C-alpha cells in the first residue's frame, strides 16, 4: 500500500535524474547506463527502513488530519521522495564503508568496488554521486516548501554526525595517545578503550543519527508537525533504537551466516570495536582475556575461529537478553511520555521498534 | 591587505569547528587533534585562488558601494568564509582525486592518504568530513543571510557538476560502448574518443564550475549583486579560463618538474585524455601515432619517457600558444560585454585572468 507507493517514486526519481544528465549534463548513454546500474545496485536490495519510516510517519498524521485529496497526494510523495534522501545517503554510505572495511559481499551481491567493472578507483566517486543526488533531488521536489530549509540544516547535520562517527569507528583499534598522521597507527594491546562508553559513542553517531532521527524527524518534516512533538524525546528514542539496532548489527556480523543477512562479517578481522567484544572484556576472566588479546583482530581464519569460540563460551546471547530486555523497557518507557503531545506519532515509533526488535537481516 | 585577513578567518573557521566537535560531538583531544592536522594539510598550502576570487569579487564591489563600517566588515567576513568553503569543497576533492590518480605528492608534501599514520582507509573518510565541514561553515555563519538559499543551490551543483566530470575523467580511457560494471575495463586501443570536444566536456565539469563559476558567483551572492550582472556571460567567462585553466594544469604534469609544481605527474602513467594526448593526435602522422599506442597508458619509465619525447618532437607547445592567443582574444573580448552592465565584476575577471595566465604552479 506503501511499500509498492514508494518503489514507485524511485522510478520517477532515477528518470528525472538521469535524463538531467542526457540535457543539461552532456553525457552519453553508455555512462547513463553505467549510472543507472549504479543507482540500482547500491540504492535497491535493501530492507528500506530508513525510508519506509519517512512515509509510515506521513500516513500516520494523514489519517487524523484534514486534507484535501490533492495534500495528501502531495504529501505521500513527499514522504517516498525524502525516504529516498534517506536511501541515497545509505547508499552512498555503504559503498564508502565497503571500502573503508574491506568487505566482499552486500545485500547478496558483490560490494560495489569489488564489481569487476567498477573497482575502488570509481567507486569512490561513485559514492560522491550518491550524496550529490541526495541534494538534487531536494533542491528539485522541494524548492517550493515550507519545510526545505530545515530538513536540509538537519540533514547536512545528520550527516556530518555519520562520518565523525565513522572517524571513531576506523580508530576504534587504536590508542586515543598514539593517534598521529606523520605515524603508521599500531593496533590496541590493552584494549583499554573498549568500555560501554566508548562503543556508545561509536554508535551513537555512525548510526542512530542517519538509521533513526532522520527519518523519524523527516517524516514530521513533510507533514509540517515538529512543534507537535517534543523533540527531546525524538532523539531520545532515536539514539536507543538504533544502539540497539547497532547491537543487532554487531551480533549478526558474528552469528548470523551470510546465506541470510547476507553479508560476511568483517569485525574480528578489522579488529572493530564491537558490541560483543566490549561486552566480552566486561566479563571475562584474566585466562580469556588473555586469550582474545592473542587472537583478535587478525585474518586469519583459526584466530577468527579462536574468537568466535570464545563468544560462544563466555555466553554472550545471555548479557544480550539482558541488555535487550532493558532496551524494550525504556523503548516502551519513551513512547509513553510521546502519547501526551502526540498520539500519532507515538504509534509510528511502536511500528519501528517493531520492525527493529524482530529483524534478522 | 586580503590575503592575511582571508588567513584570519581559517583560524576562526577551524577553532568553531573543533570546538564545536567538543562541546556537541563528544571528541576526545587526540582526535580534535589528528582533525586539526588534517584540516591543515588538505586545506592549506595551495595558491588560494578559489577563495582569493570570493574576496577580491566583494572588495571590487565594496569600493563602488555606499556602506556603513560595520556592513563592509560583515561583507568582507561573508567573502573570507565563503571563500573557505570554495577551498574545503577543494581540500575534499583532492584528497578523493589523488587515491583516484594514485598520485604520491601534493602541495610539496605527500598526498594525505599517503601519510604513513593515515592510510586510504581513513583519507576517504577524512575527504567526507572536508565535505562535510563545507556545510556546517554555511548553515553557521549563514543562516540569517538574504543569500543562503542561492548560495547553497548554487554550490551542491557546482559539487554535482564536478563529480560528473570526474566521472569522464576516469573512464576517459575506455571506450564508451566497454563500459559495464560486470565486466573489467580495458584500456582503448583505437583512441577515437580523444577528440577536442570530449576533452573539452571532461574539463568543463570536473574544473570550470568549481574553479571558476562558483567563487565568481559567490562573491556576487555575498554582495547581493546577482542580479547586478549579466549571467550568461559570466557562465561563458568562467568556462573557457577554466578550460585554459586545466589545459595548464595538463601542460605542466608533462613538463614542469615536480620541485616547482610541486606534484608528480601521472596522466601519461594513468591513460589521462590530457590536453597533450589529444592535440598530439590531432596533428601525428600514421608513425607517431603509431608509437604512441604501444607506449601510452604504462607506468613503465622509459615508455613515459617515449610519450614525453614524442611530445617535445611533436612540437606542442606551438600549438598552446594558437590556443593561448585565441583564448586571450575570447577572455579579453568577454570582458567587453561585462563591462557594460558591471564594470567592477569585468576588472574582477581580469585580475583572476591575470593571476591565470601568469601561474606556473
Ligand atoms: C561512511 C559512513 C558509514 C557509516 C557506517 C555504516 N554502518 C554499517 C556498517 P558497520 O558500521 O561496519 O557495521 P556494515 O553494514 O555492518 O558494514
Ligand atoms: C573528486 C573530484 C576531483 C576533481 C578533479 C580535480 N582536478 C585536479 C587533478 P586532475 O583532474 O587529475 O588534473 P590534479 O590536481 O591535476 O591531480
Ligand atoms: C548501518 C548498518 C548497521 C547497515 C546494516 O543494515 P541496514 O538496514 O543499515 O542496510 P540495508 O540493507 O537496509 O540498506
Ligand atoms: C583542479 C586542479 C587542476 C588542481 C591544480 O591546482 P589548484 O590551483 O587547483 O590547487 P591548489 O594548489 O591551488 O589547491
Ligand atoms: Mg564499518
Ligand atoms: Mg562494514
Ligand atoms: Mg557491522
Ligand atoms: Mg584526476
Ligand atoms: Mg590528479
Ligand atoms: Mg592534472
Ligand atoms: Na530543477
Ligand atoms: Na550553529
Amino acid at each position: 500500500a506503501s511499500m509498492e507507493r514508494f518503489l514507485s517514486v524511485y522510478d520517477e526519481v532515477q528518470a528525472f535524474l538521469l535524463d538531467q544528465l542526457q540535457s543539461k549534463y552532456e553525457i552519453d548513454p553508455n555512462r547513463a547506463r553505467y549510472l543507472r546500474i549504479m543507482m540500482d545496485t547500491t540504492c535497491l536490495g535493501g530492507k528500506y527502513f530508513r525510508g519506509m519510516t519517512v512515509v509510515n510517519v506521513a500516513e500516520g498524521f494523514l489519517a487524523v488530519t484534514q486534507h484535501d485529496e490533492a495534500t495528501k497526494e502531495r504529501i505521500l510523495h513527499d514522504a517516498c521522495v525524502g525516504g529516498w534522501m534517506i536511501e541515497f545517503l545509505q547508499a552512498h554510505y555503504l559503498v564508502e564503508d565497503d571500502i573503508m572495511d574491506g568487505s566482499v559481499m552486500r545485500r547478496g551481491k558483490p560490494c560495489w568496488y569489488r564489481f569487476p567493472g567498477v573497482t575502488t578507483q570509481c567507486a569512490i566517486n561513485d559514492g560522491i554521486i550518491l550524496k550529490s543526488w541526495t541534494q538534487i533531488m531536494a533542491w528539485h521536489y522541494f524548492a517550493d516548501r515550507p519545510f526545505l530549509k530545515d530538513l536540509l540544516c538537519l540533514f547536512q547535520k545528520v550527516d556530518y554526525a555519520t562520518a565523525v562517527g565513522q572517524m571513531y569507528d576506523v580508530t576504534s583499534m587504536c590508542d586515543s595517545n598514539k593517534l598521529d598522521p606523520e605515524v603508521a597507527q599500531p593496533m590496541t594491546t590493552d584494549f583499554a578503550e573498549f568500555t560501554p562508553a566508548i562503543y556508545k559513542r561509536i554508535v551513537k553517531y555512525k548510526t542512530t543519527f542517519y538509521t533513526y532521527l532522520l527519518p523519524l524527524v523527516m517524516g514530521l518534516f513533510v507533514s509540517e508537525a515538529a512543534a507537535s512533538v517534543e523533540m527531546n524525546l525524538v532523539e531520545r528514542v532515536a539514539h536507543l533504537i538504533g544502539e540497539y539496532f547497532q547491537v543487532q548489527d554487531d551480533v549478526m556480523d558474528c552469528f548470523t551466516p551470510p546465506e541470510q543477512l547476507g553479508k560476511v562479517g568483517t569485525d574480528i578481522e578489522d579488529a572493530k570495536c564491537s558490541w560483543l567484544a566490549v561486552t566480552f572484556l566486561g566479563k571475562a576472566n584474566a585466562a580469556q582475556v588473555a586469550e582474545f588479546k592473542a587472537n583478535y583482530g587478525d585474518k586469519d581464519p583459526a584466530k577468527v575461529a579462536v574468537v568466535k569460540r570464545l563468544y560462544s563460551e563466555a555466553n554472550l546471547q545471555a548479557d544480550f537478553a539482558a541488555y535487550e530486555a532493558e532496551v524494550v523497557r525504556e523503548v516502551e518507557s519513551l513512547i509513553e511520555q510521546l502519547k501526551v503531545k502526540s498520539p500519532t506519532f507515538a504509534e509510528s515509533v511502536a511500528v519501528v521498534w517493531e520492525k527493529t526488535h524482530k529483524r534478522k537481516k
